[PDB]
């Protein structure tokens, strides 16, 4: 879709606007940048508590978690260390 | 005192045979470079649940959590963004 959709990101909070079409795999990118997160560690991104599959759009994640546009969706991450 | 201890260390498992007088700051800075984590986070080094002071050695933790010497010290470790 050609949508914007708004959303928050905290450690399990800043605010994002994004395209709807952005996929989970890119949000970890994101904060893989954005806090200099080492492949040393893992990132999961969450709705409440579980996580999400990395070809998830954020579309597919309101549709799945039937999100009424009340308010921003939230999402949460973590990290863990890898192997 | 001159003394080793032996001890593990996992996120909340790798031996460690360690000189008793070394400190949590000691082993916080370890793993910052063990693991490459960045000063974007912060690094809680626990007994149990609950983290231990800086200044406080090994010995000062076997000392106050009364480890009778059965087994390695067990240590466990965290990261939360710092700010």
């Amino acid at each position: 879709d050609d949508e914007i959709i708004s959303l928050s990101i905290e450690f399990f909070k800043r605010y994002l606007r994004c395209p709807a079409a952005m996929t989970v795999m890119h949000l970890r990118k994101f904060l893989r940048s954005k806090m200099d997160i080492p492949n040393t560690f893992q990132i999961d991104v969450m709705y409440e508590e579980e996580p999400l599959k990395d070809y998830y759009t954020l579309m597919d994640i309101a549709y799945i978690y039937t999100w009424r546009r009340n308010g921003p969706l939230p999402l949460k991450y973590r990290v863990r260390p890898t192997c």
